Parts: C-alpha cells; structure tokens; sequence
C-alpha cells in the first residue's frame, strides 16, 4: 500500500490551501504561480508523506513552493559578464513545509540563497564547509557560520537517512531574526519542528534559479547556456528527478 | 523659515512609527536597522518637508528605508567573475513613502531593482528607454515594458519639476500584483498618492546596492573596487550628496 | 456512495490548516480552542461535502469557528437583570467557510450578531423582518437594512434551496468594510463565493453564544436557566441536530 | 513651558499614523473612524506628553481609541429587559499606547471589557475586588482572577501615583494570549511598556459604550435614561473631563 502518487485532490487540497496561507501572510501570490508543480515530492517514495497526510508530523521529503520572481538581470550588463551572469540574477519564493517534513539535502553551484521566517520556526541543517570545484579557483569572503550541533532526537526520512551525515551545522530561525545568508556550494537542508502548530512559510530571495521543472518548460533563455541548465544538486537521487516533475493521479 | 535639517524627534518619531508599521506588516526589523540612515532627505531644500509634517501631502523628496539584507554573494564564486560580481548580490529593503512624497529621479549602473507593495499604491515613473555606457556593449533580454503615460495633474517637488523629465513612462502598482522589475541603466522614481490614507510600503529585492551612507561607513570591502563605490545617479545634483547623509539637529 | 462521516484525517487537516490561516490572520487560537467541535457539518446528508472536499466548491452546509471568548458577563449586573442577562454577554469567534459552503438558514432568539470579513468575501442572505414571539412585546430601535435582490445563480445546497426562501435580502461583505450588524430574530446565512481563492474568514462578535455543543457539555451555568440552553433555530431540522456534534471516523 | 493642547500637525500625524498602524494590523478602519476625538488626553496636564513627544517614553495618560462597533443591541429585546439593556450590547475598539503611556485608572458601572493584544505587549494593573452600588445587590459568577504583585520600577505619571493605588492586580498580556475579561465594577489601567519597540495595540471588545465624547455628541438614544448618560469614572478627575474632548490648537 506504498503511494507512488498523489490524487487530485490531495494536489489541490494541499497547494490551495497553502497558497492562501502565503496570501494571509500577504505575499504576492497570482493565479499563475499556483499551478501542477508548486507542490512538490522528492522522490516516489516520498509519496507516502500523503499516507497519513501533511499533519501526521512523519519525516518525508516534500514540499511547496510558490515562486513570484525568477529575474535573470542580464540586461544592462557589460557582454563580458555573459558567462557569470549564471550566479546572478534575482529569486522570490515563498516555501511551506509541513510538521516534520523536509526540504532535502542539497547544494548549488551558481544560486546563493538567504531565508526569512514568516510563520513558525525553521531548523536548517548544514556543512559549513563549502564544496570545491575541480579545476576552477573560487572567491571567498565571510564564507559560513559554524553554528550549532543538531538538537537530539531529529526524526530523518526513512531511507535517507545518510544523506544528511555531512549536514553537521544547525540552526533554529524565528520570525524577526535577521536574514540568514546560504552560500552557494555548501550542502542545506531544512524541516519544519514535527510538533509545530503551524506549517513553516519561509520566504526565499536568491539569485537565479535554474530548475527546468514542468512549469519551467517553455520559457526563452536570456544567454544560450542557460537552456535546459539544473543548479540543484541533491545528495539523494531520488529527490533530483522527482524534484522536476509530480505525479498526480 | 526654510527648513535646513530635522530635530531629533522629528526623526525618532518618524522612523519608529515607520518601524512599527513594517513589523507590524511582518517585514524583519532588528534594532541595528532603526538607525540614523534610514531616514532620508534628498537634499537640504527637501527638509521643508518637516515644516507641515509627512501628512501635509505636500511633493517632497524624502523616504525610509529599512535594509535587512545587502549580501555581496562573492563566495563561492569563480574568480573570473570578480571584475563582474558588483552586478549581483542580494539586497533586501523596505521602503515608506508619505503621501505626495518621492523618491526621485536616479538611476544605476549596476544594481537591477523589483518591487512589490505591501501597503498603498505605488506611482512609478520611469523611461523605458535604458541610457548607454560609453564604450561597452551591453547585453539586453526582455527590456522594460512601455506603461502608460502620466496621469493628470501630478505634483512635483518645487524646484526639481525637470528632473523628471525623461522619466516618461508611467504604472501604479498594488498589493498582489506580480512583482515589477526596474532594470539597472534605467532613470526611475515613484512617490505615494497624496490622498493616500496610508504610507506606502514597498519590499525592494534587488542585485548588491553600492551605497557609502552614514551607517554603511564602517564595513569590509569583498572586493577591491567595491570600497566606497557610489551606485547612484541622482538626476538632481541636490539628491546625490543629501542621500548619503541626514541633518539632525 | 453517500457520505455519513468524516474521517479523522479529513477532520484534522481541515481543523488545523484553518487554524494555522486564523493564526495568520492574528486570531488569538489557543490549543483548547483547536479540538472536535471546531468543524461544524450541519447534517448527516452534508458529510458529502469531504466527497469531493472543501475546496471542490460545491453547495453544502459545513464550517468551522473557533471560539476565543464566550463572557456571561452576569457579574456586577443587578439582580434584577437575572432573567434578561441571556440577552446579553459576550462572545468572539473566528469563521472560516470554505468556497460555495454555507453557515444554513437560522435566527437566534436571543444572540445579536456582527461581521467583520478578515479574508475573502462574505455573501450575507437575511429577513429584514424580524420574527415575533408569542405572548411578549419586543423593542426596537434601527431594525435591519433591506439590502440588496440575490444575485443570478446562487447554488444552494441540494434538497435544502426552500430553507431559504424567506431570507430575501443580500449584502456582500469585504475587508475593510463597516462592522454589519445582524440582530436577533432574524433570519440569516451566508457562504463563501464558490469561485474565491481563499477561505471565507470573518470574525464574529456578538452576545453570548447558547450552544450545549459537544465541547460545550462540562460548563458551569451562571444561571439556572442557562442551563442546556439553545439558542440557536435552524430552518432546516437537519441542521440542527447535526449542529452539537460531528461524525468523526 | 507646560503644554495645555496639541496642535492641529501633532494631533494628525498621531492619529493618522496610528490608523495606518491599524490597518495594517487588518483592523477596519473607516474614515468616519479617524477624526478629532479619536486621539484622547486625560486632563491638560497631560498634554505635555507632547512636550518631548510621543516616543520618549515618559509616563501620561494618553491614548487613541477607534471604534469600529457601539451597537445598542436593543433591537428584539423583550421591554422588560429596557432598564437593563444598558448593561449589554456590543462595542469594538482597537486601543492604541505609545510607550511609557497609560490608559487611566477607571472603572465601569455597566460595561464590561476584554483584551485582545494585537501587538507588543500590555501592562494592565486592576483591583480583583468590585466595587459596591449603594442599595442595589449584584449577581456574582467568576469574578476577576487575583493575578501578580505589581513588577519593580513602574513609573507613574507625575501628580496622578496614588489613582494607582488601590489597582494591586497585575497582568502582562501577549499577542496570542487567551482573551483577558475586566468585568465591571472593577478599577483598571493599563500601559505599554516604556521600552517598548512599538505601540501598543489591542483589541477591546465590551458591552455598550456609553461615553458622550465630542464625536458622540449628535446621536439618536434607543432608550430614554441612555441620552447622555456616561459610563466612565476616572479615579484621577482630571481624567473624567478631558476625556470627552481634546484641546487642538
Ligand atoms: O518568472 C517570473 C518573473 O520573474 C514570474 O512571472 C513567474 O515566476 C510566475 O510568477
Ligand atoms: O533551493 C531551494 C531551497 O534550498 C529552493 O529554492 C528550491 O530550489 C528547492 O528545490
Ligand atoms: O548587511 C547586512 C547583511 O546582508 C545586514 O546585517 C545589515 O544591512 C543590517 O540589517
Ligand atoms: O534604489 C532605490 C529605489 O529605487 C533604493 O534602494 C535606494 O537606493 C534609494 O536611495
Ligand atoms: O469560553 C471561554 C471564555 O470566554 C474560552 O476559554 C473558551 O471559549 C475557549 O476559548
Ligand atoms: O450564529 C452564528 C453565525 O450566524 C455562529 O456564531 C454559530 O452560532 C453558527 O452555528
Ligand atoms: O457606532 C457605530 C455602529 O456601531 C459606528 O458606525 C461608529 O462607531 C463609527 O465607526
Ligand atoms: O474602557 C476603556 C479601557 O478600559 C476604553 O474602551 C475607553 O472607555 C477608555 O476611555
Ligand atoms: O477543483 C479540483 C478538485 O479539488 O475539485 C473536485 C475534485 O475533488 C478535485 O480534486
Ligand atoms: O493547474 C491549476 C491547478 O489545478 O493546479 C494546482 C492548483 O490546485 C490549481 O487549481
Ligand atoms: O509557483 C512556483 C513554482 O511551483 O512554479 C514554477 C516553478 O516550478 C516553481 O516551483
Ligand atoms: O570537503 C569537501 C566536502 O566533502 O565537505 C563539504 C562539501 O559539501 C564537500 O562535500
Ligand atoms: O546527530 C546528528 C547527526 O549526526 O545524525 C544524523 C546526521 O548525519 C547528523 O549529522
Ligand atoms: O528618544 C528620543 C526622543 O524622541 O525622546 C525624547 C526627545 O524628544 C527625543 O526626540
Ligand atoms: O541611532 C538609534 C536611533 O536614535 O536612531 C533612529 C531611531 O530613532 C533610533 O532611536
Ligand atoms: O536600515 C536601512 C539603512 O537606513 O541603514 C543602513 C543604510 O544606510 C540603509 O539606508
Ligand atoms: O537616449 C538616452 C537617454 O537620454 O534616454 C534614456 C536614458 O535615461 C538616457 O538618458
Ligand atoms: O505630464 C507628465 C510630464 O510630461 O510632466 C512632467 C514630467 O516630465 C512628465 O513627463
Ligand atoms: O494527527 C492525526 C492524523 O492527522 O495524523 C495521522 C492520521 O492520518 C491522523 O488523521
Ligand atoms: O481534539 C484535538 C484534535 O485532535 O481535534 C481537532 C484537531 O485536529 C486536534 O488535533
Ligand atoms: O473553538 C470553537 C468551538 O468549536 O469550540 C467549542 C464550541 O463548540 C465552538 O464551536
Ligand atoms: O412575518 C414573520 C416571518 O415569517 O417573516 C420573517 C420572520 O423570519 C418570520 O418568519
Ligand atoms: O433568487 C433568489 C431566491 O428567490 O431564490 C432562492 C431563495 O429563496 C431566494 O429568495
Ligand atoms: O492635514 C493636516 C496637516 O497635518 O497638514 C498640514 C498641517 O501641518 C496640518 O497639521
Ligand atoms: O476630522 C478629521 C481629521 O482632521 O481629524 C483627525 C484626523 O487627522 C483627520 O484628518
Ligand atoms: O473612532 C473612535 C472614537 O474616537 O470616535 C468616536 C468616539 O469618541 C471614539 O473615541
Ligand atoms: O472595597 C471596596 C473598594 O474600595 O475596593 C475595590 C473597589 O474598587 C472599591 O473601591
Ligand atoms: O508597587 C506597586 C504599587 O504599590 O505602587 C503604586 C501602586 O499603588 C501599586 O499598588
Ligand atoms: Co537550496
Ligand atoms: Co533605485
Ligand atoms: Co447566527
Ligand atoms: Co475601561
């Protein structure tokens, strides 16, 4: 009785309800945001989060995201920049994560991201230690806070469990607290406390998102590269295809 | 009797009230961001803004601003792309305009803007026109929509009436409109209605902005170049150099 | 295929997502308030509504309320007031109904109500003639608005369209809106548009609320009378019943 | 240098940014709402709350009230309830106090009151003992809770310490929190805490308010004794006249 999909309904009923959660939060939710791919399930069997359902507080990889702003910022740009303008750019999304679900394990190499709690409270685990790229020499500034070990008792997804073991930082944010900067090329991840009394809506601004999901198919390429390019490196397989597309039935 | 700085309580009274209300809308406001810069005049002549008050109405060039976030994002970046990272960054503000108040006419190099408006309406006033850079091509992709022409009978600060000149093209934007994008290269203004009942509340999300204000001296430089570089043009002489410093008296 | 109950899966998710938008919204929820009898299903024949589910915006009789004051308000009052202190109190309460759902046709005898919308718009259907009470004189002072004819193509719930015949006037409600004052022995209902984007939430204040519900049975009564006392007539029998308590399975 | 009234500048922008601060916080507001009896100063000697403004901080008794709601409920009551219809009906009001300021020690005869904060944080201190009506025996139910001693360092305004006196109950209340219920009958005051980063704002939902202010002057009485009749007894009489009127220069 393992879940491979998600009906309609349960699409609908989870991502409706959500968007007019963001809505009450007043952020800028338009018709066209709330579409097929907003919610979204890392992996096959992560399906079974709709087991339950989205208040049973278990440990699953899911969640939605409405996105309001994907602004490449290539015009005005000196032509030499064309092949940095990748790290650029401007990204606003508004994500919600059910009790005890997860936003997996995972980096970037381009997309540099920062959080904003507006409802309820954020645990994010990370590596503090920024990934290489071979052959490339990189810049470093203020680089990643070491913060926290992880608080005791954090229920994993069954199964990928491992895929966390280098995500040895925490940090727990609240509504209020100041922007937390994610560099890119360092592994984060991100629940919502199982024993939260809300969902966590946090808002994202980041550079360019490069995620060519199924609402991303159809759109024109500012710079050729661009086409078709995915900056999402999940540490977990499964959550890398499902990441693009949902199943519903 | 013209007006050549604000009192002391002019300017707390002014930015607490304008704190409150931003906290009040859920936008994160830590103590170090009620300073000193957040309240800005655009230039001596503009303080007779104080002299019937924020609610007269009156077309004065002067706002706040509150920055929870101006993040470089050199991290993590290949170092070819250091002569270009002045372009990107992530930049998180919000801003209040009084009624009939401006943010005047200027435009930037560098920095790309997006709006979204949290509480009133905002006018903006821009030429979708972007102006050239001499000897460097630059790149274009979706340029800046038309709009439409000016509504009638808008009043302008005394004195600066020409400056906005070139800024032709005209929107009013609303809360949970799609967010709106103000490419850098760009001359651009807005103000809020003088019958407005409210102050209006814009979240600005933007590329790093480059400004050497009062509370922005003091603060590492990620890159060289960066060091007190100015990222503003002020169509008005007068705007330039107020912008960067507040008289409090 | 007719539905008799809800499942607890269906109950809690519908309960706690509308909990986690009144927090939102800034309505004081507290644990106790979030509990069994929140969910309102006016009927047996109503429980089809989780057929297709909330959000399927089709006509049925189901909503929640959380209550946050229900104030006898009996202390100081001279004793003299004993028999009349029904009339009176003091009762806070969130509703939150979801599009083409109904609160059904019902008059209190001794509740005054009023509206305040927080979300969405409320489409208020009521008798501006009050309803008599044999035997005892009442007073009166502003009586209600006629309001407006119905718009076209109101879509009642199936098999109860004659419940409400007699509530001819109509009023639709929105944020900002003056506070609407729907006085006692009148009859009234009201839904949420079938084609909003969100939940219909409003927040009622009114006089005490006579509900021997089922998270009602365990009180003290502050007069004899009070006792088991309902004060709520549902033209529809169904509805009634229904009313006190939800099928949970 | 003592101040004995605001001018017509101070008063608006007070009032004005408050409504604004409503607003935002999704209070209905309505221009009728915000006018000149809307900001109210107990006693001119108060009014040097102005003399160093609004944000310093300083004990005074001061603050603006909008009322939403003040309905008779009369409508539908048996005729013998009519000499006590005056002890029920409904009143919504959003209460606003700027640090360090107080709403005075008074006590109601027949209204009865409760506490919603909406933001920050309040300070109310009451005496848990009602008062006594010469000749007339009173219903009792819950009565007020006892509560805690007063914190340390409380500052009171200057020449009104000992109005305080018999107020030995106190409570902090928070966003949240479960309604706070004054019954009448009881003395009670309250304050936002002078270190407050913003105003304090609460809702207050009470039974008829019969207070004939400068804006009540010009009403229809649903029941004879109510014409003029005033529900207000500030233990400070300086506090009882200056609270139907505001001296605007
Ligand atoms: O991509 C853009 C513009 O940045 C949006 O129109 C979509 O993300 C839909 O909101
Ligand atoms: O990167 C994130 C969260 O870290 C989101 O913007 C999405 O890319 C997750 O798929
Ligand atoms: O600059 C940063 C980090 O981006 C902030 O700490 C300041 O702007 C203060 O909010
Ligand atoms: O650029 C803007 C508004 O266009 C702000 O972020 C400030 O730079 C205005 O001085
Ligand atoms: O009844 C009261 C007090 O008025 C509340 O405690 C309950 O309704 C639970 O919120
Ligand atoms: O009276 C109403 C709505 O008219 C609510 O407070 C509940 O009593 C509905 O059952
Ligand atoms: O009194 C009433 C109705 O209750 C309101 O119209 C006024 O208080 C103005 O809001
Ligand atoms: O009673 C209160 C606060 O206790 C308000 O509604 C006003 O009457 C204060 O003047
Ligand atoms: O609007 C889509 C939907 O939610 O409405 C009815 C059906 O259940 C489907 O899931
Ligand atoms: O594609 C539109 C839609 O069906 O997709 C998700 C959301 O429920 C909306 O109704
Ligand atoms: O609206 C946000 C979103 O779901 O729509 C397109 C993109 O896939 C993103 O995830
Ligand atoms: O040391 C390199 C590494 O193993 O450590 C952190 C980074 O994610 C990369 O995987
Ligand atoms: O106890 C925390 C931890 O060690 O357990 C699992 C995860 O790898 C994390 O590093
Ligand atoms: O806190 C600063 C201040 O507002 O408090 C008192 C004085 O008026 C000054 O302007
Ligand atoms: O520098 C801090 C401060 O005085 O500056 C502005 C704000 O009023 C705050 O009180
Ligand atoms: O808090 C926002 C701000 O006033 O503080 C620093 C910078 O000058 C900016 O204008
Ligand atoms: O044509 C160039 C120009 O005059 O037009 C718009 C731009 O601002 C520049 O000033
Ligand atoms: O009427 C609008 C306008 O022509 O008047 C002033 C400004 O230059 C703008 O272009
Ligand atoms: O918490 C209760 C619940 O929602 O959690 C799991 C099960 O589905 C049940 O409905
Ligand atoms: O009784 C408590 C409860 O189970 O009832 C409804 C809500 O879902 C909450 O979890
Ligand atoms: O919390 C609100 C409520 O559901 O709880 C008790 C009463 O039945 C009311 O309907
Ligand atoms: O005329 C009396 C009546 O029929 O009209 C309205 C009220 O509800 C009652 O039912
Ligand atoms: O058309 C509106 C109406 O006549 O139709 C049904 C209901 O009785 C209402 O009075
Ligand atoms: O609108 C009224 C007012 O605020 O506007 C100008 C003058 O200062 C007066 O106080
Ligand atoms: O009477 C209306 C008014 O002048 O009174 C107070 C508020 O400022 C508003 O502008
Ligand atoms: O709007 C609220 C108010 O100021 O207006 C009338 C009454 O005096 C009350 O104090
Ligand atoms: O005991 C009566 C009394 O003195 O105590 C409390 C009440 O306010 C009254 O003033
Ligand atoms: O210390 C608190 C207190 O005793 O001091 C003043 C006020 O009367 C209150 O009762
Ligand atoms: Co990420
Ligand atoms: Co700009
Ligand atoms: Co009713
Ligand atoms: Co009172």
């Amino acid at each position: 009785s393992a879940r491979t999909s998600i009906t309609r309904r349960e699409y609908d009923e989870w991502v409706r309800e959500a968007a007019a959660l963001g809505k009450a939060l007043r952020y800028p939710i338009t018709e066209k945001m709330v579409n097929d791919s907003a919610g979204i399930v890392f992996g096959a069997d992560q399906y079974d989060a709709f087991k339950n359902g989205m208040w049973s507080g278990e440990p699953y990889e899911a969640m939605i995201i409405f996105e309001s702003l994907n602004e490449p910022a290539v015009d005005g740009l000196p032509t030499g920049a064309a092949p940095y303008a990748e790290y650029s750019g401007l990204c606003d999304k508004l994500m919600i994560v059910h009790p005890g679900k997860f936003c997996p394990p995972h980096h970037h190499g381009r997309k540099t991201e920062s959080y904003e709690v507006v409802l309820g409270e954020m645990e994010v685990f990370y590596s503090p230690t920024p990934s290489a790229e071979s052959g490339v020499e990189l810049l470093n500034f203020s680089g990643m806070p070491v913060g926290s070990p992880w608080p005791e008792g954090v229920a994993l997804p069954k199964g990928r469990e491992s895929s966390y073991e280098k995500l040895t930082s925490y940090v727990r944010l609240r509504a209020g607290d100041p922007k937390f900067v994610m560099h890119r090329k360092h592994l984060h991840a991100f629940r919502c406390p199982p024993d939260s009394d809300v969902p966590l809506v946090v808002r994202q601004v980041s550079t360019y998102s490069h995620e060519p999901t199924e609402a991303a198919a159809g759109n024109h390429a500012p710079i050729p590269s661009w086409l078709g390019m995915h900056d999402n490196d999940f540490v977990s397989d499964a959550a890398n295809t499902g990441r693009l597309q949902t199943a519903i039935s």
